[PDB]
């Protein structure tokens, strides 16, 4: 079996085996006192508790290689005059195959975020939406993919002019930065620091203004749990976090973002992306469309993120009071577009990495970022 033009094949059926591609391998860095990490490679205890994840390596693998092939393809096709419903339901058609979606099993891990210039993130248009991507837009693709809850959240900044090519480069090498200075016992506070010291370190001149590249400072990237996109520790990307520790085992979504603007974020536009609160146990709802909108909800995403657009595929309509309902009732959780200040850019990229027992894999790694 090999891939189509365009891509339909699911992933699984490209590795008969069950067996999927390693992203990127890496040493761990040198301790503060200068010790190498050669060691893990090899250190028997270690390969063998390496070897006992396997299979949760193979399932991010998997769902890795889902996400080099939507976005390679994505990219093939987006340009301006594209509407943003069209770009988001082509890459979620992709996606949904590739992965070979299967209720809770595999599929969509969040909506595709395409959030456009001063917005950050957050953003996926809701229905009736007329956006159109222009020429002169920075949209950030922010998309995801599962496969038993082992999720990959990985993100790349789409230009059409050359002038935000510096912009984008400062973005890519803060996250790359990032992603070196991960590590085992490696403090999150001196992750941010090194992310924020490459930032600054560019100047970008758009449309004859210069400005030197702040981070977001109350945006971050954060630990990923079994079906838990955030699972509560917080990778900053600035100076002055805590000095809590990366430990064996963790997985981590390192994003880094840049602004041209105020380098802060505040909640704008409408609202699409909502989710159930992980730590909100059953509750009895008698309402009866309250109750059948959680049914749904559960049914079809569980703990995982979606948006308005996912309900009224399933043919849900008029649902919206409900929602609120779920909302206020601290079951579900809105996440609003996140956006600078207005005439601002901003830029995105982010891998998913598994601090393995015998190294450092950025699994969703690709020949394009
Ligand atoms: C409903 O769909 C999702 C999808 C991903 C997430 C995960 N997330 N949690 N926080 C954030 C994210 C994003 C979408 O990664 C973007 C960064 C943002 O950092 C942030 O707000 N930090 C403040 C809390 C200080 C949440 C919900
Ligand atoms: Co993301």
């Amino acid at each position: 079996k090999v891939q189509t033009d365009p891509p339909s094949v699911p992933i699984c059926d490209l590795y008969p085996n069950g067996v999927f591609p390693k992203g990127q391998e890496c040493e761990y860095p040198p301790t503060q006192d200068g010790r190498t990490a050669a060691w893990r490679t090899t250190s028997e205890e270690k390969k063998a508790l390496d070897q006992a994840s396997e299979e949760i390596w193979n399932d991010f693998r998997e769902a890795a290689e889902a996400h080099r092939q939507v976005r390679k393809y994505v990219m093939s096709w987006i340009k301006p005059g594209m509407t943003m419903i069209e770009i988001c339901e082509k890459l979620e058609d992709c996606s949904r195959k590739l992965i070979k979606e299967n209720g809770l099993n595999a599929g969509l891990a969040f909506p595709t975020g395409c959030s456009l210039n001063n917005c950050a993130a957050h953003y996926t248009p809701n229905a009736g939406d007329t956006t159109v991507l222009q020429y002169d837009d920075i949209c950030k693709i922010d998309f995801g993919t599962h496969i038993s809850g082992r999720i990959i959240d990985c993100a790349f900044t789409v230009t059409f002019n050359p002038k935000y090519d510096t912009l984008l480069k400062a973005v890519k090498d803060a996250t790359n930065t990032g992603i070196k200075c991960a590590g085992i016992d490696v403090r999150l506070c001196d992750v941010g620091e090194a992310i924020q010291e490459v930032m600054e370190s560019y100047e970008v001149e758009i449309d004859g203004k210069t400005y030197q590249v702040k981070p977001i400072r109350n945006l971050n990237g954060h630990s990923i749990g079994q079906y838990r996109i955030h699972a509560g520790k917080t990778v900053p990307i600035v100076k002055g976090g805590e000095a809590t520790r990366m430990e064996e085992g963790e997985v981590y979504a390192i994003e880094t973002f840049g602004s041209t603007g105020k380098g802060v974020v505040h909640d704008d536009m409408e609202c699409s992306h909502y989710m159930k609160n992980f730590d909100v146990g059953h509750v009895p709802i008698r309402l009866p469309r309250t109750k059948h909108l959680l049914n749904v909800i559960n049914e079809n995403f569980g703990t995982l993120a979606f948006c308005r657009r996912w309900l009224d595929r399933l043919g849900e309509s008029k649902y919206l009071m409900a929602l609120k309902n779920l909302c206020d009732l601290g079951i579900v959780d809105p996440y609003p577009p996140l956006c600078d200040i207005k005439g601002s850019y901003t830029a995105q990229f982010e891998h998913t990495i598994l601090l393995r027992p015998t190294c450092k894999e950025v699994v969703s790694r690709g020949d394009d970022y």
